[PDB]
């Protein structure tokens, strides 16, 4: 019968030994013993002379686990994603990653994007526009385009990682949404100026209102849509005319998704702010996570949190955490897969194949967590029961 422990510590050396079948073997860790025993079990300490007494076994486990596998008390599931560019204006500008999963500090110095704030990054030859939506397609050499879309022949590029382009959202070009049958004849009743594409104004208690003309009604857009539009093409008029309410409220009012916002485009110095961030959350109970770009002098940690920082051997960015963490995944790959992981205080991220190896392991509850950023984590061995039953050589450390 069981007898209660099947997992041991030498009092003296600290080393592991896992009962199996009436046979005792040396095991690499804590991790590797639980997934062969089916339980997250704790060891019990006793002396040499009483391991003497059974049979021993050669080592097994997986030597390339994290020795146990804690996780931070967590309220909220928080990751962030920081690219800091070195030298922005040089002619040998560098960028680092770096990957966040503890709460921030957010402050003056780094913060959100507003809703007017916007990055020009480079990314594999072409050039995109970062806002707090995510990144916008732009071909700067088109000049008129650019010029009309708020940006400036001022702004310069800086490049992105590939980690910060995939977890960027591609928003869509960054330009007017084209208008069909654009200087055509309008079928809602207007003058004959006013043209499919045109631009017409309603005075209002807050001042001018602005219309375009579409091939299915009218829809507003703020001053820096209608400039826009106009810059384009004005459809040969001097001015947006000013129409009467009586003649314009009886049309079908439509949508026209017009990325500008309505204050001026400001393009963020990279050079004054080399912190570029996505960062993602979600509580418990929560129905969506919630992200948003920073953009900002530094990390959005304390001084303190900015030298616990970790890099693996072989990542690619720096880790800072709060201790480890147990996630869920949801990714296309290409078709819908959920995976759960487990990250050390490290930063390696290790499989955890099933929910009865997590039962194994003593981890439950993952929390959702963005797999753009987690998979950016060196991926060691799976934690698998099949590969910490396999017998080695070589004793542990
Ligand atoms: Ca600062
Ligand atoms: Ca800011």
């Amino acid at each position: 019968p069981h007898m209660g422990t099947s997992l041991f510590t030498d009092r003296a050396t600290n080393q592991l030994y896992v009962l199996l079948s009436g046979q005792l073997h040396p095991v690499y860790n804590l991790t590797s013993a639980r997934l062969v025993l089916g339980n997250p079990a704790n060891p019990a300490t006793v002396k040499s002379s009483e391991l003497s007494k059974l049979p021993m076994g050669q080592t097994v486990g997986i030597p390339g686990a994290p020795y146990a596998t804690p996780v931070s008390a967590g309220s909220t599931s928080i990751w962030t994603l920081c690219d800091t560019v070195a030298r922005a204006d040089s002619t040998s500008p560098v960028v680092q990653t770096a990957v966040i999963a503890m709460p921030l500090e957010i402050d003056a110095s780094i913060d959100p994007l507003q809703s007017h704030e916007a990055v020009l990054v480079s990314y594999q030859g072409e050039t995109w526009i970062v806002t707090t939506k995510g990144r916008h397609a732009i071909d700067l050499t088109d000049r008129a385009l650019t010029s009309s879309m708020g940006i400036p022949v001022t702004a310069r590029p800086t490049p992105i990682s590939e980690g910060m382009f995939n977890a960027l959202p591609d928003m869509g070009p960054w330009q007017l949404p084209p208008i069909p049958a654009a200087g055509a004849p309008n079928s809602l009743g207007l003058p004959d100026d006013l043209v499919i594409g045109s631009v017409f104004q309603i005075h209002t208690d807050k001042g001018p209102q602005y219309y375009v003309v579409l091939p299915d009604g009218i829809a507003q857009v703020n001053a820096t849509t209608a400039a826009a539009l106009r810059a384009t093409q004005a459809h040969g008029l001097v001015a947006p005319p000013a129409m009467v309410p009586s003649l314009v409220v009886r049309i079908a009012e439509r949508v026209y998704p017009s990325p500008l916002p309505d204050e001026p485009l400001k393009i963020v110095s990279r050079p004054q702010d080399p912190a570029l961030c996505w960062s993602w959350q979600r509580s418990a109970g929560d129905q969506s996570p919630q992200s948003t770009v920073l953009s900002g002098r530094h990390l959005p940690i304390s001084p303190s949190a900015m030298n616990m920082g970790i890099k693996q051997i072989h990542g690619t960015a720096t880790v800072y955490l709060d201790g480890g963490k147990f996630v869920a995944l949801q990714s296309p790959d290409p078709r819908y897969t959920e995976s759960m992981y487990y990250i050390d205080p490290q930063g390696v991220r290790y499989g955890v194949p099933n929910a009865e190896t997590a039962k194994s392991l003593g981890l439950s509850s993952p929390q959702n967590a963005p797999w753009e950023i987690v998979r950016l984590l060196v991926d060691g061995p799976v934690l698998s029961k099949d590969a910490a039953l396999l017998e080695h050589d070589t004793l542990p450390a």
